[PDB]
């Protein structure tokens, strides 16, 4: 868990794959950001560039990726 419910929420790791960037449901800026069709956002809702200890961010223009204005602090 690191911004929003999903475990498989991984920039690149669709909130959900167990394969590849294809689940049925749709990471769209899930937990972490989505890389499968799943969809994105568009409005600061989570880029989560990572988890560990630190990395986040917020999703813009997303679309399975990342904006460039500054979130994670």
């Amino acid at each position: 868990e690191a911004g929003e419910e999903c475990d498989c929420g991984s920039p690149g790791n669709p909130c959900c794959d167990a394969a590849t960037c294809k689940l049925r449901q749709g990471a769209q800026c899930a937990e972490g950001l989505c890389c499968d069709q799943c969809r994105f956002m568009k409005e600061g809702t989570i880029c989560r560039r990572a988890r560990g200890d630190d990395l986040d961010d917020y999703c813009n223009g997303i679309s399975a990726g990342c904006p460039r204005n500054p979130f994670h602090a």
